[PDB]
């Protein structure tokens, strides 16, 4: 009973090679729906569905599954993910389309469904501890670039 997915595929946590264009020219695609940046607080963990309790920081894009400033958003996924890992208190960039949408009375709502499509980055959450600082150099200038400049 082994089984392999990629699941919602991550990416490198530090690689020169990655500039604020490169999150912008993928950021405005129609693929994706939104484009912000948040953090994990909570985590949830059953027998073998899961779920993710984390804040929105800041959006620079728009979420067509209800996104604004500081929102509460919960990821869901199978345990069968190899390949995607959160950690509770970093932070974690995101860009991909919305979410499905189940809400009827509160039993349902919208929950993620967190797949390989949702651009998902991690985010040091500090900048002097890796003796590295280089990779946040880039991400600073896509900061004011997509609130101020845009596609």
């Amino acid at each position: 009973g082994s089984h392999m997915a990629d699941c919602g595929q991550m990416q490198e946590e530090l690689d020169l090679t990655i500039s604020a264009e490169t999150r912008k020219q993928t950021a405005c695609k129609p693929e994706i729906a939104y484009a912000y940046k948040v953090s994990i607080t909570s985590i949830t963990v059953e027998n073998v569905f899961v779920k993710y309790k984390a804040t929105l920081l800041d959006i620079y894009k728009t979420g067509e599954a209800v996104a604004e400033k500081d929102s509460e958003i919960t990821f869901i996924k199978k345990v069968t993910c190899t390949n995607a890992e959160l950690v509770k208190g970093r932070q974690y960039l995101i860009m991909g389309k919305e979410a499905l949408q189940i809400k009827y009375n509160a039993s349902f709502r919208y929950i993620y469904p967190l797949d390989s499509l949702t651009w998902i980055e991690y985010w040091p959450r500090d900048t002097t501890c890796s003796s590295c600082q280089a990779f946040l150099a880039n991400l600073d200038e896509f900061a004011e670039d997509i609130f101020l400049n845009g596609c």
